[PDB]
């Protein structure tokens, strides 16, 4: 066990070991205050975020257990890993805080466009999209404060930032459907990509109904093929009930833009989940030519995701998260 040290910053207490040193807290976190820091075992600057009250209710301890447990599986270049997970406590019995500890990120993807970084930068999205899609999980939240970028202009995936979340959600998810197919993060993709290409937000909607009023503007009203799919009474009624539109060319629509681009972009945001090209047949999109490797484009091990239909008490969330602590092996040098 290492050596703990303890320090108060923006007026909040934080016990890290010894091997973190010059924390700068750089701000208040989703669910928990960060800081930077630098890492004396490795050589690299991290950033270290302490939890908040993270086993103050069920919710929030299941909270907990899912993000340690998807922080922990993800291993991919394009992917938020995990470099070290600790709390100060020496046994279940007094486990109260958890720190969880990643590579320092500087700009996400709005601070970074010529067509080649359109290129390798969705290229990277997609190659991360197909390991997380491969574990069966579904980020449902992809958007330019998600994603991270290096000077290098490598990217990586996040679920958390360092651009309103409706702009760039698939239209699924905005008519409250049942159920979601992994494609409703191409549909993000697609809004991402045009963003790089034109500089503007695709869909600027100020609320849902606006925003599923843009999206139909661009890729029409839905056909039969696809209406004849629709369970919802209400929802087949009032789309019915609206003025048809015409899909839109998009060479139109994205004028100058790399043919294949446009192409690609067509082939994302489409209304239909089954008609919408995956992340690993977009990999194959010869608009990737240049950076597309069927041999480095690796799929994840399997992702055990039964707890999430388990209703537990919250110690038991806790001891499960506290397992997790303790069973962590670093990543390799
Ligand atoms: C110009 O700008 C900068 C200049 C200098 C800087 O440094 C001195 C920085 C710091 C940039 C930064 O924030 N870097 C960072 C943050 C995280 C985060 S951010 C988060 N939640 N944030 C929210 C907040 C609100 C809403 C949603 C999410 N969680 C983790 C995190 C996640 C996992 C983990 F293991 C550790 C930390 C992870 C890695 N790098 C900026
Ligand atoms: C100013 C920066 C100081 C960094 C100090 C990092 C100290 C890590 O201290 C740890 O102490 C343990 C007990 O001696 C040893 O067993 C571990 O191998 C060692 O890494
Ligand atoms: C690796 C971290 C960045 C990519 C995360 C992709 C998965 C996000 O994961 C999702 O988060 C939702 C909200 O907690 C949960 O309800 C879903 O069950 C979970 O799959
Ligand atoms: C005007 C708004 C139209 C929204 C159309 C959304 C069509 C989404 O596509 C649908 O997604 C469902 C859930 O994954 C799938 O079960 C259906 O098979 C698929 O066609």
């Amino acid at each position: 066990r290492p050596t703990f040290y303890r320090q108060e910053l923006n007026k909040t207490i934080w016990e890290v070991p010894e091997r973190y040193q010059n924390l700068s807290p750089v701000g208040s976190g989703a669910y928990g205050s960060v800081c930077a820091a630098f890492d004396t075992k490795t050589g690299l600057r991290v950033a270290v975020k302490k939890l908040s009250r993270p086993f103050q209710s069920i919710i929030h301890a299941k909270r907990t257990y899912r993000e340690l447990r998807l922080l922990k599986h993800m291993k991919h270049e394009n992917v938020i890993g995990l470099l070290d997970v600790f709390t100060p406590a020496r046994s279940l019995e007094e486990f109260n805080d958890v720190y969880l500890v990643t590579h320092l990120m500087g700009a996400d993807l709005n601070n970074i466009l010529t067509d080649d970084h359109v290129q390798f930068l969705i290229y990277q999205i997609l190659r991360g999209l197909k390991y997380i899609h491969s574990a069966d999980i579904i980020h449902r939240d992809l958007k330019p404060s998600n994603l991270a970028v290096n000077e290098d202009c490598e990217l990586k995936i996040l679920d958390f930032g360092l651009v309103a979340t409706r702009w760039y959600r698939a239209p699924e998810i905005m008519l409250n459907w049942m159920h979601y197919n992994q494609t409703v993060d191409i549909w993000s993709v697609g809004c991402i990509m045009a963003e790089l290409l034109t500089g503007r937000t695709l869909f600027p909607g100020t609320d849902h109904i606006d925003q599923l009023k843009l999206i139909l503007r661009l890729v029409g009203t839905p056909g039969a093929e696809l209406l004849k799919k629709i369970s919802s009474e209400s929802a087949r009624n009032y789309i019915q009930s609206l003025t048809q539109m015409p899909k839109m060319n998009f060479a139109n629509v994205f004028i100058g833009a790399n043919p294949l681009a446009v192409d690609l972009l067509e082939k994302m945001l489409v209304l239909d989940s089954d008609k919408r090209i995956t992340a690993a047949q977009a990999l194959a999109h010869a608009y990737f030519a240049q950076y597309h490797d069927p041999d480095d484009e690796p799929v994840a091990d399997p992702y055990d995701q039964s707890f999430e239909s388990r209703d537990l008490l919250i110690d038991e969330w806790k001891s499960l998260t506290y397992d997790e602590v303790i069973s962590f092996v670093p990543p390799p040098l």
